[PDB]
DNA sequence: GTATTCGCTCTGCTCCTTCTCCCATCCTCTCGATATGAGATCAACTAG
């Protein structure tokens, strides 16, 4: 991407599907907030079980 | 003789420092590391 691009696609819009497929930048942000959710799961539980 | 201070103490108030505590449950597997006798004392015999 160019530098200062706020536009959807830059910042992690997936335009596409799951049926249609995610371009390689759109599977990488993708990749990023499925990640999150992850650690998310991973680190909620010691804090949660105390 | 009372102002007026004034030195000194008594808390007491924030704050910074220390220190001590805690950090889900359960389960499977692999892998590496991790002396000896002589003399003395005593007590049980073991008989005289």
């Amino acid at each position: 991407f160019i530098k200062d691009d706020y536009g959807p696609e830059s910042r992690g819009f997936v335009e596409n599907s799951y049926l249609a497929g995610l371009t390689p930048t759109e599977f990488f942000f993708h990749a990023m907030g499925g990640r999150e959710g992850l650690i998310d799961t991973a680190v909620k539980t010691a804090e949660t079980g105390y």
